[PDB]
Order: structure tokens, then C-alpha cells, then sequence
């Protein structure tokens, strides 16, 4: 009965998501997100090992939640008769990405190269659990304040990852990649660099940069902050309208903008302490 193991707070957010309210495992008093979705809203589903219909969302969680890592754990779920209820990880203090770059604006590029990296080491976790996430952005990354440690939030919109086309997507359009846009057609791997171009770009200049799909599919970066040279040709690099032109993570990762990157305690002490 989760309606008993579980003190439930304040609504935390809602949105195309369904409904999470910050909550108490009343067993130790671990904090926790407490995620809502009906079931009518459910385009996806899946089936556990042990046979049992359920969100695709919480499968992705399950294959992703094992170990230590920068992804939200699923610590529980549970089926109601309209919807089901997951009990995610809640890090405190915490405040997603989307909140603190409209706080600070465009941020320090050590602090974008500390977040990025941490990022990047999330997604390969999920790459290598078989799990594709789809919707890598901003509003999907939490930041532990007292640890420096990023999170990813929110599988309800990932796939199972595979090797041949996906001709379905359900994520945020402005990180969408050209390829979607014009033939309704990507890859999982280089579709996520893609979205990590955006990403980066967000960090570095405190904004998205494309509005609309013409621009998307023209490809041109502008900056409209100051970024180093370096940092500008690893976005350009990660934004290659052609797929088979984008960097592999390890690309990235060796990119001369990625190295001596700080540890995410470093980073807090520095950047948000
Ligand atoms: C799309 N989406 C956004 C909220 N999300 C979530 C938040 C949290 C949080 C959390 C903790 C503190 C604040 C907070 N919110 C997130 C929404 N923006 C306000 C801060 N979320 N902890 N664990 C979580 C797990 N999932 C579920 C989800 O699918």
C-alpha cells in the first residue's frame, strides 16, 4: 500500500509527464519523487522478464536503475486502476538545469565542460544498459547542489536502443535533429549527439539555438555569447546536419574542449557553494 509507506509533499511539477510530488519514504525518511501517469496517456508500453504490462518508461528505468550513477533511480512502482505510480530517487538540494541557466545565464565554460562531461557519462550508462533516452535537455537534468552531480530525469519518452531506424519520436522538437525533421527518420546514436549539441549550445550561451525547423534544417550556428574556439567547434561538430558526420561519444569525450575536466565536488565547491 503505497499510500501508507509514503508521506506525500508538495507537487514538485506537471506536464506532458503526468504529475511528481516531492514525498518521504516513510520507512527512513529518504526523500523521493513520486510520479503519477494515467494509463489512457501511456502511447508506449512494455513487458517485464516476468511477464506484466506496463509503461515502457519503467522498463527503461529498471534496465538503467541498476548501480551507481548520473541517472534517477526507480526505487519502487506500483499499478493503480487508471494509472501507475513510480517512487524515483529525490537528491536535495537540488534545482534542474532548465532553472539554474535562467538564474546564472550563460555559464562559465568549467562549469559547462564539469556538467557536459557528467551528462555524457549519464547517456553512455544508458547506451550501455540498452536503454536510449530521446529526450536529453535542460529541464530533463537535475543538479545535486551540495555534490556537483547531475542527473538524468524523465524515460517516458526513450525506446529500447537498437541499431536500425526509428520512425517514431515523442521528445522536445527544437532538440530534434534535421533528419526528423525532414524525413521522420534518425538514428538513436547519433539523433542523442545531436541533442547534446543543443544541449551544450544551452549551456554556453544561456539559450537554445534554433526556434524553428528552417533553422534546424539549415544547419547555421550563431553565437550570440562569447565561447571559446574550441567549445564552438565541438558544438558545430555535435550539430553536423549530416548523422554519419557527428562525433561518437568517445569523440567527444577526446575532444580538446573536454579535457582536465573538474570532479563534480570540485565543481560544487567552485561553481555552487
Ligand atoms: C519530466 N519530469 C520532470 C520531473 N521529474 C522528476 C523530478 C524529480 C525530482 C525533483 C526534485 C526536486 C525538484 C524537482 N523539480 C523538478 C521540476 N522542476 C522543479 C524542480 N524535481 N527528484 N526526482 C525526480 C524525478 N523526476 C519527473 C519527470 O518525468
Amino acid at each position: 500500500p503505497l499510500e501508507s509507506q509514503y508521506q506525500v509533499g508538495p507537487l514538485l511539477g506537471s506536464g506532458g509527464f503526468g504529475s511528481v510530488y516531492s514525498g518521504i519514504r516513510v520507512s527512513d525518511n529518504l526523500p523521493v519523487a513520486i510520479k503519477h501517469v494515467e494509463k489512457d496517456r501511456i502511447s508506449d508500453w512494455g513487458e517485464l522478464p516476468n511477464g506484466t504490462r506496463v509503461p515502457m518508461e519503467v522498463v527503461l528505468l529498471k534496465k538503467v536503475s541498476s548501480g551507481f550513477s548520473g541517472v534517477i533511480r526507480l526505487l519502487d512502482w506500483f499499478e493503480r486502476p487508471d494509472s501507475f505510480v513510480l517512487i524515483l530517487e529525490r537528491p536535495e538540494p537540488v534545482q534542474d538545469l532548465f532553472d539554474f541557466i535562467t538564474e546564472r545565464g550563460a555559464l562559465q565554460e568549467e562549469l559547462a565542460r564539469s556538467f557536459f562531461w557528467q551528462v555524457l557519462e549519464a547517456v553512455r550508462h544508458c547506451h550501455n544498459c540498452g536503454v536510449l533516452h530521446r529526450d536529453i535537455k535542460d529541464e530533463n537534468i537535475l543538479i545535486d547542489l551540495n555534490r556537483g552531480e547531475l542527473k538524468l530525469i524523465d524515460f517516458g519518452s526513450g525506446a529500447l536502443l537498437k541499431d536500425t531506424v526509428y520512425t517514431d519520436f515523442d521528445g522536445t522538437r527544437v532538440y530534434s535533429p534535421p533528419e526528423w525533421i525532414r524525413y521522420h527518420r534518425y538514428h538513436g546514436r547519433s539523433a542523442a549527439v545531436w541533442s547534446l549539441g543543443i544541449l551544450l549550445y544551452d549551456m554556453v550561451c544561456g539559450d537554445i539555438p534554433f526556434e524553428h525547423d528552417e533553422e534546424i534544417i539549415r544547419g547555421q550556428v550563431f553565437f550570440r555569447q562569447r565561447v571559446s574556439s574550441e567549445c564552438q567547434h565541438l558544438i558545430r561538430w555535435c550539430l553536423a546536419l549530416r548523422p554519419s558526420d557527428r562525433p561518437t561519444f568517445e569523440e567527444i569525450q577526446n575532444h580538446p574542449w573536454m579535457q582536465d575536466v573538474l570532479l563534480p565536488q570540485e565543481t560544487a565547491e567552485i561553481h555552487l557553494h
